[PDB]
């Protein structure tokens, strides 16, 4: 039922590019064609313009690492590293992002760990958990990623304060899997979510 | 093919890319009150309308190939006109061949009934017109039109001008016809569709 994930992943991912072009085209349009005259008008009509290309910019690259994602399949080639190494490219890479929607991103007691993953695949799976996390989240609000360990295994935590489709976390589980790993997710409609990732520790 | 799937994706990140950045910068210097005067802002919006428009192509042409890719060769003909096929193409670029400039022709094609997979088929055509609009400037022309051969229904899709097109291959060895491709530099490129007749 994968191909069926596919279709209705698709369908949703048209709807929520459109919606915002559609508006943000429509706005525009409104000033340039003079039916938007007033000042005030004019500036409220550019500030929704703004915020929809900046919607846009995040749909779009949240859509295009699933695209990745699914194109390199279960392709999985583990290295003995530091978790650091990964955790430092996700805070580069959101460290702007954070700023704009105001959520405070922290990563914590993950320092000098050696865990065995495939580095870029692993940065797919947690882009896709951070873009979630981004979706359904408001200004003051937190993600906070934090390591842990049993006695077989490397844990981490993806926590925030937060048909159609679901098919980003599939994959995410199958690229999980393929390190001989496991994710759960415990959700309240209080509170947030937690994403729970293990992992075999290095041999 | 997984590199020609990965280096698609990478051609459209990068294609994406541009109008986005555009919107955003110049929209928000006007936001920003970097650009004030009235000529200025005009210019300014301006290009945030076309590069909006060029996204919207640039995303319903990715999204069409999702679909494509997403259905795999899974074809199931119905023995129908070819005509109501047509009559969507003729709408949803209808406004499309305005913003570009060009002039979009449909022969009469008489409705006896093909026999083809009606969705598959909108999406190979949609492919096919979308390869064509980035290939030709203002004034040029599509123009799609049917013929036959005695055991075969023939769509020529021809215009004054990689991933796509492969799966459009697919999709029409399914049916059990072929597609072919005819280009003279300058003048430009013929697209040939043959379907098995139903009868």
């Amino acid at each position: 039922n994968l191909d069926q994930m596919k279709k209705d992943f698709i369908a949703n991912v048209s709807h929520e590019l459109r919606t915002p072009i559609s508006l943000l085209q429509g706005y525009t349009e409104s000033i340039v064609d003079g039916i938007v005259t007033e000042p005030d008008e004019i500036k409220e009509s550019l500030a929704i313009v703004l915020d929809e290309s900046k919607r846009l910019n995040r749909l779009v690259n949240e859509l295009l690492n699933v695209a990745r994602m699914d194109a390199e399949g279960l392709s999985v080639n583990k290295e003995v590293q530091p978790i650091a190494a990964l955790l430092d490219k996700m805070k580069i890479k959101y460290r702007q992002q954070a700023d704009d929607l105001g959520l405070n991103m922290t990563f914590n007691y993950c320092k000098k760990r050696v865990w065995s993953y495939d580095m870029d695949r692993m940065d797919q799976v947690l882009t896709n958990l951070i873009d979630n996390a981004s979706r359904y989240t408001k200004p003051g609000d937190e993600i906070a990623i934090t390591c842990d360990e049993n006695e077989s295994e490397d844990i981490l935590y993806i926590k925030d304060t937060g048909q159609g489709t679901g098919l980003g976390l599939f994959i995410c589980k199958m690229i999980i899997e393929e390190h001989g790993g496991s994710i759960d997710v415990k959700s309240e409609l209080g509170k947030g979510t937690t994403f729970i990732i293990k992992l075999p520790k290095p041999e």
